[PDB]
């Protein structure tokens, strides 16, 4: 009854995968913790097994990353840049099938599926001419016969802590700039996406192997919260890259924080968009829809609060109300989708006491707020209406899809109720006032790390840095000098005199 | 009794200071906490009062303080690089006064005390021109009709926090820099130096408030470790910068992280000269004097670790042990001075504890070891020898003139044992082999913030970030793109299509 | 009857200024070339005399320069930033009679003379930060036990070439960034302005002899075509800045491409404003105002060409017409005055001529055209409808206040027109439109070096780099990395295994 | 009789070559001119034929690679970027067969053909990256309400002239950085490579017509100094790049100069090693035997002038004549080879009359001097010592392979005979002295564009600029900011307020 035993799915074995997997890598293949069943959210049937890592799974593994490590950073940038080319040669012949895995395992529509690997191939090919240019400026010295330049050098092992719903390029992101940065790399993914993990770094080990590198380069140790503590805890991770909630976040700041290591904190969102009065309400409608329901609302920059100018409000809403009747539901791989299932049955369940608590805090439904009844993890879209900007369960993340929806009247009370939450990660604002823009782009606008105009709060490019504020936790990925964070910096004086 | 009411310090006046002074400044003058007497470590004699700050005098400064943010972050950043500017001036105008406070105050020699006041007054006049700079890139988007912007905004209130050692420049780096990026500060500085601080603040609310601006955009709350935890723990406080010890710098460090903060630490250093057998030893022996004497030992970046070469190691010992008898001993107010006293009666303790437990770990005093028969709390500037590397006191940073010395063979165990103690801050070798001085700045070499070449492990300059790694703290000051860490990057998309 | 010799203008004394002044300074005084005398624009008086370099004063000159070089460029980048900042914190002393000299000599009001000053002391304040960035990155080398670093060094002297109206600034621009770049400089400005080269030389030169260093860092070669034919020759002039007129730009860029040297080029400019049918036009009225009539038309940056849609052009010229009606006419020291005369006698025959130009090619004079009956280089701002877009007069620079106005209906062939003509300094737009701004600052846009957007063609400031494409000469100056166009660089690779 | 009709060299057909080729391409592939027959200079006999460019289709072609520019600069940077990853990918799939083509017609070695070749694919790849990177800063206003933004824009046509001796990589160097940057590009090689040309460009006319995309965006006009010329002259050329002679570069600077266009100018070398005293003589002597002999001798950064310390000369000299005598002769794209011909029988009376100017100057042949006996343009690699640095034949640009030795004692003479010559592309020293090497990097050191230490004068890598000073023109092509060259800056200021 696997699905990788069912001829259907045969593709899986493109990707190197069988009934039972082994989930740690470290140059060779192994795992001695428990053994997992990743289940198809589309419809709860189990895939395959993956074998976790123990404890001395994990202690072996992060010695020979550090053996490796002294290997790797002997490697010029530029000839790291070429590996992770390769790399991404590597993602670039598998992206169809790697992509129907996604979907299959993690439950977004193939497209998506499909991108996120396109979308690691694209860092690879960016961090290749970046591995030519990191680095400082060498400066003039105040003091005759002396130079002063900066120099930079990786920070050693990078662990690297990603969630279920980004299971690939999230990582991507990390490695590839760890990697041309001269770290080593430590993977413990999300364990209900293991097979996509196991399936990313079989091709990853293909390319260190082909080349006679060591594979800790590029270690995964599969688990769950234990060996993430671990790392965290762990003197030996020098740069901890965590991706995942607020309140796992929190305490991976302070463990890393009370052994002085480095943390790269990649957390919660509670998305606002604004829209004017004079919003363009045919770029409005289309866009709230896809930044509130593109992954059935399982993005961290997924909309979940719409402010509507008290003049435009109940229109945006009724045109809201019908495009989302018209969403096409199914399986994620199948043509014409749009909207899959949630990810895990305690999703659905998260997702039902926020609508309960949304009508105890005085709102009111206008659509959607059931469970779907079909195989599978799927809920109804879900407009809310009538609550405070301030209540509660607005305050809160639910990872699902649920679209708070306010009044307001005037730039300046909107601009704050955007920045009340905790939360400090994306925000749009819909409108065609030139100054309105600069303002929400200015020190009196939006608090958070990705500021948008005309356009949703999903959809960052990696050219630059991504990454919020506040409790999204500062730390930023991808682009511009986001690279700075992998390595460590040093003020070099030489007097020569 | 009081040194301020004795005519031959009546100079003391020219700063504005009286027999009591307040100790809270937010546009207004006050204090209601506790009075303290700050005492002249050259003889022990009481110098005049400061009231601290109550727990309402702090609220009510952080209140005063951001709301005077909401004006100053409306004033273009060249503007306040112009507010910048005079308060340059306004320090070269009082800098021998001032210098003379230092020195009086704290116990370092003249020219560090003006040294330290002409730094400030530097990164003044650098500060300027930054503020015409900071900013991000404009980006290629990859979508058409898109533009890609990276914002940088202030990120509100600064709290910053001193150490007595740098009682002024310390201060003026993050006060200069958080300005220009359009921030608000607010200053604790160390108990011990609260003259200094008050005269400093006299100095900066002048120009303030002769620009009619609110004076909490620079504000001061005189107090010790309740005040700081006060700001560590304040939500209000959007970044704070400490300067201190590694112990109470952690818990500061912990308590910010709770609360999804922003900090910037600058900790202890256990600083190491490292001289190989090349090096020209007409520079080695005059740098680690320096290093290790200056300030009575009691820099951050102060030599505690001197690695020569086995074949070098008793004739450096020799010219060091000749070189510490001719320092010119004073008060260290009075122009050519070059050695002054230690800043507490327990830091002279703390160095006879610490000179005990080195002899009880196997080293032997060849030079000094012994309090100086005269008033105030001087010490005699000593070296240990014998120890091995590891050895405990040694690993220990101890604020006082104790140099450890250790002989050494080959390159890789001396990089290592730079490297194997828990702070990170500076560090010199001394070679004219140049593969050895890529190989100190490369990836296994240094592992420190400040890595020097021929020149000692102090004084370092403004242009380049200044700061360590490791348990001193990740910070930096100053120089490079130093100006980041007080703004708040923003990512930004605008559809104009 | 020199103006210098009456009582009210004693204030010219202030600025060392006598009957008959040297203009060649290079360490010493002198002149041996012919005497010229200047004239104020506003009564045609004379004011005094400057004897001006012979060819035996050029070579003494250059050849004391590059002498001085040999001591300048030994000195650390920011030790000479802070020559810079001293010498502008003495033209800061100076900034009032200096001020009125601009106005005495050249012409322009006394609000812009002044204002002239204050940008050069502003850029001398941003020049000393700009003196501890000053560099280039180092960069990864894809071979082992390889540093790659990217050096800049000054290009020795630089020869500074500047027009009549900006008499102070363009000079200082070049100066305070050529010399915390290591170069020293020769200048030679436009003859009729002779005593404010003198006056702002004698300046430089008392705060170059008090810090003890050879005075022809800043030399000084006053003088016509000759001298500056002779420096464009100069094999020992390694850059030529010069700032004037097209047709002399042309061949000074000739003979420097001749001799493989280095030439900065700021020409000509015939700069439009395009007022679209959603424009402000509270804002169009007075900012086309203010760019046409303006320093009487003499900025480089002078609006000539206005282009308004034709819904709006009748009602915005009528405006204008009204507007320019109530300009307040007088000597340009003279308080609440706007408009003062043209340089020189020349010039108001240049108007005349345009002027019959512009009609005998079809134009209708709406308002002035003549000149006005009074003393001085008086003549009526100018405005000319009914032309083509592509009338000949219209595509030429007439340095006179004249505004051609032009009717469009849409904006891509309004674009078009703007880029139509061989200048390239600056231009504007005046919309609302957020998809129309960012198409005119695309690649389809303007095709200018300055490209503004709701305010008029002129104020630009230090922070960006000043300079226009075309046949405005394509050379930059003040702001951004201009400073590079001073330095040269270098690709070092140094292999230390 | 041609090669490409005998069965041995069928491998030219797999990169589309034929007995008689077009040498047009905008899109269509055409020549209306002379035809040329490039002939292979190993054995002399003749390879295919090439049609030129009329005056006409030089026309044709520039009005449709202008037509599409409109299309091209639409088309976002990072989408450009994947063209020309797709351009780096095709060329990796010819990379032999291409390689060996620049061996056949050129007459260089097949590693260094496939590594020409290698080049252009990793300049294509770094440029991907840089794809999403160029741009310029927003800048912090002085104005309120004011926004003050860099812009960078395609400059239009860039025009690529290039020489024999680098036939692939100099084109793709100006190539893939024009096309990232926006702008289309015309190609005119050197005559005698031809096929070279045309292969290239049907590399890229594939990538390009599977994208969709006008092939005028990489036009190719094959032609002489007419076609050149014409470039030269062109006012819609927007910038001309030119590698290729001091004398012909010259002319080029001028014409583009009087037309106001850009050039870029990529000229001659005269370039010098240095060996002082300290010199690791393992070192020394293979890096000037590569660095001298490589290519023949016919690189523009081939060194021609040996400085060796007088205590060191005579050992340096013998081991360069037992190197010497190990180089092996024979056919450059057999992978055997170590030495091939001269470009031309023209290259050859070159290399002879040098060498008898040389002897009749005083200098001594001690290794070589004669024409190899055999089919081709052979000529023994030379060594003269004897010669005075000022000697004529030293000054000039010879392209053939002789070294001139010459003696010396002190830094400061050796650095002025680096110096002394015209030209000014690449210098190198050998030492191990820490303070010379910094001296040598500094403003009293080297005039070259690049300076480098114990490693040869050539082997640039493409992370930084490549170009030289003097008359070597000062262009920059390939890494750090040369993009910028392709571009054109605007200062942008937006009031919205
Ligand atoms: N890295 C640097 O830039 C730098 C510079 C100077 C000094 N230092 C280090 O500073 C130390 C100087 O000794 P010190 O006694 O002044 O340090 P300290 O930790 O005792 O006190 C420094 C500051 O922290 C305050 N403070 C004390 N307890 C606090 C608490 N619980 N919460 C918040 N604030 C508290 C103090 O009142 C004082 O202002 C040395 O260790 C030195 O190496 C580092």
């Amino acid at each position: 009854t696997l699905l990788i035993n069912q001829p259907q799915y045969a593709w899986l074995k493109e990707l190197g995968l069988r009934e039972e997997n082994e989930g740690v890598y470290n140059g060779s293949w192994g795992g001695r913790g428990e053994v997992i069943t990743t289940y198809c959210p589309a419809n709860n049937e189990p895939i395959a097994r993956v074998r976790q890592a123990s404890v001395a799974d994990y202690e072996e593994t992060v010695k020979k990353a550090r053996e490796a490590w002294k290997i790797w950073a002997d490697i010029p940038a530029p000839k790291r840049g070429e590996i992770v080319r390769q790399i991404g040669d590597a993602l670039r012949e598998k992206i169809q099938v790697l992509g129907s895995l996604v979907s299959l395992e993690m439950g977004k529509i193939l497209v998506e599926g499909v991108g996120e690997v396109q979308e690691y191939v694209d860092i690879c090919d960016y961090a290749v001419g970046l591995s030519r240019m990191i680095g400082g400026p060498i400066l003039p010295s105040e003091r005759s016969g002396h130079a002063l330049i900066e120099q930079w050098n990786p920070v050693g092992l990078v662990g690297i802590i990603t969630a279920f719903n980004f299971p690939v390029v999230v990582y991507g992101w990390n490695n590839a700039i760890a990697m041309i940065c001269g770290n080593v790399c430590l993977w413990k993914g999300a364990p209900t996406t293991s097979l996509i993990s196991v399936a990313v770094t079989k091709i990853i080990a293909k390319v260190l192997e082909d080349n006679k590198l060591p594979g800790a380069i590029c270690s995964l140790t599969c688990g769950g919260a234990d060996i993430g503590t671990a790392m965290a805890k762990d003197e030996r991770v020098n740069l901890l890259s965590f991706t995942g909630s607020t309140q796992v976040g929190k305490q991976v700041g302070l463990m890393v924080q009370e052994r002085f290591g480095r943390s790269l904190l990649e957390l919660g969102g509670n998305n606002a968009i604004i829209a004017f009065e004079d919003a363009d309400l045919s770029l409005v409608v289309p866009s709230a829809l896809f930044a509130a329901v593109g992954t059935a609302g399982q993005r961290c920059t997924t909309a979940r609060r719409l402010f509507i100018h008290e003049s435009i409000h109940d229109e945006v809403v009724n045109r809201l109300k019908k495009a989302y009747a018209q969403i096409r539901v199914g399986n994620p791989w199948d043509p014409n989708v749009l909207y899959g299932p949630l990810h895990t049955k305690q999703a659905v369940s998260m997702f039902l006491g926020a609508v309960e608590e949304a009508k105890k805090e005085g709102g009111t439904v206008v659509y959607g707020g059931k469970v779907m009844d079909r195989p599978g993890n799927y809920v109804e879209p879900t407009i809310v209406t009538g609550l405070g900007h301030d209540a509660s369960i607005a305050h809160t993340e639910t990872f699902a899809p649920i679209l708070y929806v306010f009044k307001f009247k005037n730039e300046e009370e909107v601009f704050a109720w955007n920045n009340e939450v905790k939360q400090g990660l994306s925000s749009s604002i819909f409108t065609k006032d030139l100054g309105r823009i600069f303002r929400w782009l200015g020190p009196k606008g939006s608090d958070c790390g990705i500021v948008n105009v005309n356009i949703p709060t999903s959809g960052a490019e990696i050219g630059g840095a991504f990454g919020g504020e506040k409790h999204t936790g500062g730390g930023r990925e991808s682009g511009s000098d986001a690279w700075k964070q992998y390595m460590r910096r040093s003020t070099c004086t030489i007097n020569y005199s």
